[PDB]
C-alpha cells in the first residue's frame, strides 16, 4: 500500500503545516500537524475542556462505530516550545492520503496548553518520531508510520514541504518526479528517539564552505532552523544591522535587508536553504524589526532541522531495519 496527502501551511510565515487526516466510521476528518520530532496521535475532540477549544474541529468518539477506548490508557505530553497535552486513548481506524490503519491509538485530549487553544488551525498533532519516544502509559503505543509500515511498498515516508506553498507527504514510495539530481542517505541514530543525524557542514550566502560534523534532528514540527551559536553567529554577521535580541527572544534584522542563503551539508552533497525562507517578518505588526528564521540551538541542547531547513529539499524518512536520512534538492 501507499498514501499520499497534501499539507498546507497554516499562515503566511509557515509557522506549521496541517494535513488531513480520516479518522473512525464515518470518517471524521481532522487537520494535523505532522511531527517527525515526537510520537503521539492526539486530537482536540468532545472530552477536551469546553474553554480550552476555540475553532477546532474535533474529534467525537461516540461517533464512531469503530472507536474502542484503550482501557486504562492515559497520555502527557510537553513539547520543546511549552505548550502541551494530555487525556486518554481510544482505538480507530485512520487513514492518510488514502492508506488506513486499523486499531490506531488516537490520543484524546482532556486538556491542551495556551497555545494549541489559541491556534484553531491545528487539530491535533500526528508523531513521526520513533515509537519509543510515544507517552501512553501503561502501554506504550505505536505511531502511525510504525503500525503502516508492514504493509507499505517500501517501509519509508517523505516529506516535500513547501515555501509559502503546499506540500505533501507520501508513505510507502518515493516520488521520482518530485526532485532534481540524486538523494543523498545519511545514517540516523535512533538512541534518543528522533530522525538524529549528522550533517557535514555549512556554507553562508556565497562563502566557502565550512566542514564541521552537526548533530541534530530533522523535526517537521518545529517552524526554525537551531544550530550552534557560533554557526547561527556567523550567518547573521553578513546581515548589516541584525542583532540577538533578549527581549525579543533571538536574532532579528531590519526588514529593508536582503537576506543571504545557508547551505547545509549532507555528507558530500550540499542543500541550499534561500535567504527568504529565513524572514519571518515582523516582530509585531507594523515593526521594521524583522524575526530572523535561522536560531541558536544553545540551551535546547539539540541542534533541529525543522521547516526552515527541511522545506528546502525533499526529505527521505526511511524506516528500514536500519534506519536512514535522505535528502534531495527541489
Ligand atoms: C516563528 S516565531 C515568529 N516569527 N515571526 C514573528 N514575529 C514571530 S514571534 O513569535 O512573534 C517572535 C519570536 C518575534
Amino acid at each position: 500500500s501507499t498514501g499520499s496527502a497534501t499539507t498546507t501551511p497554516i499562515d503566511s510565515l509557515d509557522d506549521a503545516y496541517i494535513t488531513p487526516v480520516q479518522i473512525g466510521t464515518p470518517a471524521q476528518t481532522l487537520n494535523l500537524d505532522f511531527d517527525t520530532g515526537s510520537s503521539d496521535l492526539w486530537v482536540f475532540s468532545s472530552e477536551t475542556t469546553a474553554s480550552e477549544v476555540d475553532g477546532q474541529t474535533i474529534y467525537t468518539p461516540s461517533k464512531s462505530t469503530t472507536a474502542k477506548l484503550l482501557s486504562g490508557a492515559t497520555w502527557s505530553i510537553s513539547y520543546g516550545d511549552g505548550s502541551s497535552s494530555s487525556g486518554d486513548v481510544y482505538t480507530d481506524t485512520v487513514s492518510v492520503g488514502g492508506l488506513t490503519v486499523t486499531g490506531q491509538a488516537v490520543e484524546s485530549a482532556k486538556k491542551v496548553s495556551s497555545s494549541f487553544t489559541e491556534d484553531s488551525t491545528i487539530d491535533g498533532l500526528l508523531g513521526l518520531a520513533f515509537s519509543t519516544l510515544n507517552t501512553v502509559s501503561p502501554t506504550q503505543q505505536k505511531t502511525f508510520f510504525d503500525n503502516a509500515k508492514a504493509s507499505l511498498d517500501s517501509p519509508v515516508f517523505t516529506a516535500d514541504l513547501g515555501y509559502h506553498a503546499p506540500g505533501t507527504y507520501n508513505f510507502g514510495f518515493i516520488d521520482t518526479t518530485a526532485y532534481t539530481g540524486s538523494i543523498t542517505y545519511t545514517a540516523v541514530s535512533t538512541k534518543q528517539g528522533f530522525w538524529e543525524w549528522t550533517s557535514t557542514g555549512y556554507a553562508v550566502g556565497s562563502g566557502t564552505f565550512k566542514s564541521t560534523s552537526i548533530d541534530g534532528i530533522a523535526d517537521t514540527g518545529t517552524t526554525l532552523l537551531y544550530l550552534p551559536a557560533t554557526v547561527v553567529s556567523a550567518y547573521w554577521a553578513q546581515v548589516s544591522g541584525a542583532k540577538s535580541s533578549s527581549s525579543v527572544g533571538g536574532y532579528v534584522f531590519p526588514c529593508s535587508a536582503t537576506l543571504p542563503s545557508f547551505t547545509f551539508g549532507v555528507g558530500s552533497a550540499r542543500i541550499v536553504i534561500p535567504g527568504d525562507y529565513i524572514d519571518f517578518g515582523p516582530i509585531s505588526t507594523g515593526s521594521s524589526s524583522c524575526f530572523g528564521g535561522i536560531q541558536s540551538s544553545a540551551g535546547i541542547g539539540i541542534n533541529i532541522f525543522g521547516d526552515v531547513a527541511l522545506k528546502a529539499a525533499f526529505v527521505v524518512f526511511n524506516g528500514a531495519t536500519t534506519p536512514t536520512l535522505g535528502f534531495a534538492s527541489k
